[PDB]
């Protein structure tokens, strides 16, 4: 009857499975495969572009559009918010709408977003922009993999989905040598003027854009997964597809070039008045599938699927969002240690025509002598007075005074302001041509981090030929122990996270960690996605990784809500957690 | 016959081989092998926390323990001489005195004279204190593999004789990681009632003994094993371990006892004054043991012991790096660090102010104050060479890291500070009034090598990331097979380029240190499985002893002949 005829139902979805795994078995593996990984990873190094802006080039915002300190974690929560409700959102529509076009679908609002947030000014427009363009770039690897997979044979799909991390850690190099080259440096990046306007910010955005639109450049050429048009009652278009693949991948090599009669003769015997009801129809689907996760077949797979995912979010926090975190912090404290301070610059009226940097005057006293020539870059002055000092033309970069005067001193061209000089003596103290307006100080600590920046590129460009290593490495190992060896990689990832105390080696251990992290995380990706049904493969590779970025978006609110004194009790959580998620949470078919 | 007789005893090796190599195979595997590693690998801990400590801890600390100028390059040499007369000699003496006694009793001279060492005082005799623990703790690894590997199958060995690099970089990674935790830190050793104030570093050597003291503990439960109670002649005793092992390992998978118990009771019928008494024993055994390792260089074994012997050779100036070469370039990484983080301090005083600003790391040379008087100033870090202070009257002031030479000073009284004449040597004691004043003892130790105060952390990191690059390299020099040299060669190029792109800080060496060390102590464990497997039990622990001395030697004489001529 019902149960009878459901029991049947499935028994023809495993046959017409095993017919589809067959077919790809018969169409082999050449230049077609190799092509679709590589625009499959060109979207990969797009969703890995963003993941580096977001997790590493955020706190260089405050030289413009006023970003406040307290705002930066709202920031990167909300964007995480974004990528992960994208997530969700793109795994539950691609199987009911199509895996090449949600695919397209989000990579479009990305791209488009991204490039909206190059050219936006107002910080809530730029929030917006950003948090918009998380949902574009959090649909693609659940709608990347699940997409790769049914264009792969059973025995090259482990082995060939296991390198689409390299496109992700290549993209991460890109968008890290990128900022290394146009954040810091003046000479790549320069203000338009009257025209428009353009920081190194902007030039930054706009560049990372780029692999995105290239993704979708490339994407239109191939055609939508042959399963999909086979479970979607699409029969022609599954034919021509797979036709497709035959031809180019044997054009180069296989004999069967010559005629593929008898093979291509099997495979065809194998406005809301209508856009809110599409819409409600789309929505009761994606319900359906996802209330159906939840089902008698996969009631306890999907709940231990979740536990091996959560034992993962660990250490792609750490990879992510900790290393440059501390990183950025290191560098803080030690361009607080570094100082330069000036007693005085008393000479016997001659002119000063060279340039200084860094001048702090602590007490200091001028005799009524006139300096020309005078260099305020990164100036804190403190409890000094200044007597006829002043300079024509002179240039302000960094000017922080506090409890100092400037009796009988005049200066042009200054980026002081009515909050910036406050609870100070001053007597007649009016600046002409000064440029007041909207803050766009130059080197006003958004250079400061190029340091960051340098690091974050050579770390990540030697993580990748580690990484080579440990990818190639990986799938020598049986599938039955490849998670067992993510357990083992996030426990010592962990064991070391609660030890983080230095720079160059955080750098240098981070980094050859990198390369095992990423390589194991492929693991468990594959492992999800041959697992669920070519059906359910999206919705449920979506919806876990959405738990991931929960997680990841929870370490990051703790983290952000409890700061410097606390730092490794989330450690200490995620090393208990792998513990009680090693010992029963592994028994996965 | 002679010749006769000779000749069925070598046929009849391999029967007792394959008879015992059965044996192991229908007994089982699960519990009692794993217990088995999780032990010897925690006895293995005991010397990888030595060997850390003497390769990269002890050379330095010298101050503290009267050590001579000679001396305190000498102490690696003499520690590692210890450690290859311990490798050589407990080596051959596991194979008459048995396997479990003498891993007990070098694990006790271990535990005892580390501790002793912690507790000496005077250069000689924590000298021979630290020889006769390296003695101890030599004959560890031999040991170990020996009765490790008598419990495992003939294909089963490489999954775990593999993986006891676990417990070795687990016992480096303590070490280290425990010196950076103690050697910095004053505090961990607040003792009273005695007047002497030894440095902390005592009490990280304390802590380097607990490991052997464990493994004491632990193997206690281990019985022998049963191949040694075989080779003896004995049968009942290794009938009860075999059978208590099956009967513990019942548990974990299906094995049907109630036949194969009965087998192993006859498995060995086709497989055949006090002090005075002592003194005939050891001079038995020396002799036993002497024909014993002679045995290995007959023609019997003479091509696989050459070929080993210079494998042996070949494969250690991966030791050799790994112990000197980079904790060179790393203390001098760190030196320089340090040097460049500080700032030349010529003077900066200045007349009728108030500077009553705290300057850290005193260096100034020829800045004499010219009767400069100050009230309510700290002085930290002091070190003045040939310059004259005068009218300098501070009351109630602490320092700290003070050390002095050629110092000396003009109408200035010290009032609860920490100067003394101990950091006086060759110093003027003009004006050196120390009434009222709190007991100025300085420190030690740091004084040598001032850049090596976090070198421990660095190290740390380079034994913990040795780890994530050890699981990879052992699966895939375990797995692959044939294509293991190719596999190697791209991995190194694939590090090389790595180290060539980490051109931003001094983390390139660590990085290099870690990625190479991985590879190293891979192929090291290569080797060690390649040498169990070919030598027979009977002549296995003396030859992988006599393989290990000769490793220790190479590695001294190339430190040795490294120093004569780089330089
Ligand atoms: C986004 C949260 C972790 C992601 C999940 C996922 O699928 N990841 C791939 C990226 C190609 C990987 N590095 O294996 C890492
Ligand atoms: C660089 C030092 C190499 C050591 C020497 C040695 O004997 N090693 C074995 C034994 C546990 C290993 N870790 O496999 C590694």
């Amino acid at each position: 009857p019902g149960g009878r005829g459901e029991a049947q139902r499935r028994k023809e979805r495993e046959e017409l499975a095993q017919q589809y795994e067959a077919i790809l078995r018969e169409c082999g593996h050449g230049r077609f495969q190799w092509t679709l990984y590589f625009v499959l990873g060109l979207a990969l190094m797009a969703d890995g572009v963003e993941v580096f802006v977001v997790g590493f080039v955020l706190p260089s915002a405050e030289k413009d559009m006023c970003l406040s300190d307290s705002n930066k974690g709202m920031l990167g929560l909300i964007v995480y918010l974004g990528m992960m409700v994208g997530a969700f959102l793109w795994g539950g529509l691609a199987d009911r709408l199509g895996r090449r076009q949600c695919l397209l679908i989000s990579l479009s609002v990305n791209s488009v977003f991204a490039f909206f947030s190059s050219f936006v000014q107002g910080y809530g427009t730029f929030l917006f922009c950003r948090l918009l363009s998380g949902v574009g770039i959090g649909g693609s690897i659940p709608i990347v993999f699940s997409y790769f997979s049914e264009f792969l044979a059973q025995e090259k799909r482990g082995e060939h989905l296991s390198w689409l991390c390299m496109f992700w850690m290549i993209g991460g190099v890109y968008a890290a040598a990128m900022a290394w080259a146009i954040i810091p440096h003046y000479g790549w990046s320069f203000q338009m003027g009257s025209a428009y306007q353009f920081h190194s910010w902007r030039v930054f955005v706009l560049v990372c854009a780029f692999p995105s639109v290239f993704a979708i450049g490339a994407l239109t050429t191939q055609p939508e997964s042959p399963r999909f048009f086979l479970e979607n009652g699409k029969h022609d278009e599954a034919w021509m597809v797979l036709k497709q693949v035959h031809d180019t991948n044997m054009r180069a090599k296989g004999h069967p070039e010559r005629v593929f009669s008898v093979t291509h003769i099997k495979t065809i015997h194998q406005w809301y008045q209508r856009w809110g009801v599409r819409a409600l129809s789309l929505g009761g689907q994606v319900w359906g599938n996802f209330l159906s996760c939840f089902g008698p077949e996969y009631r306890r797979i999907t709940l231990m699927m979740m536990g091996v995912w959560f034992t993962m979010s660990f250490s792609y926090y750490g990879l992510t969002v900790w290393f440059p975190d501390m990183i950025r912090h290191l560098q803080a404290v030690d361009y607080a240690s570094r100082t330069k301070v000036f007693p005085g610059e008393r000479v016997e009226h001659v002119t000063f025509n060279f340039t200084l940097e860094n001048q702090i005057h602590r007490g200091g006293q001028y005799f009524n002598d006139k300096f020309i020539g005078l260099r305020l870059k990164s100036v804190s002055f403190e409890d000094s007075l200044f007597e006829e000092c002043y300079f024509e033309d002179v240039t302000s970069s960094n000017t922080f005074f506090r409890n100092c005067t400037f009796i009988n001193t005049v200066f042009y061209n200054t980026d002081l302001f009515e909050y910036k000089f406050v609870n100070s003596r001053l007597i007649n103290s009016t600046f002409l041509h000064n440029k007041e307006g909207c803050p766009l100080d130059v080197t006003g600590t958004g250079e400061g981090a190029y340091m960051v920046y340098f690091v974050s590129f050579l770390g990540t460009l030697a993580v990748l030929p580690g990484n080579i290593v440990s990818a190639l490495l990986m799938d020598k190992i049986g599938r039955l122990r490849m998670l067992a060896g993510s357990s083992v990689m996030s426990c010592v990832s962990c064991f070391f996270l609660s030890f983080g105390n230095s720079e160059s080696a955080m750098i240098a251990l981070l980094c050859l960690f990198g390369g095992v992290s990423i390589a194991s995380w492929n693991a468990l990706d594959v492992l999800t996605v041959e697992l669920y049904p070519s059906d359910k493969r999206t919705t449920a590779f979506g919806f876990l990784n959405a738990l991931c970025k929960l997680a990841a978006v929870l370490g990051i609110s703790i983290f952000t809500s409890f700061v410097g004194i606390t730092k490794a009790a989330p450690i200490l959580f995620a090393s208990a957690a792998l513990a009680l998620g090693s010992s029963l949470a592994l028994k996965l078919p």
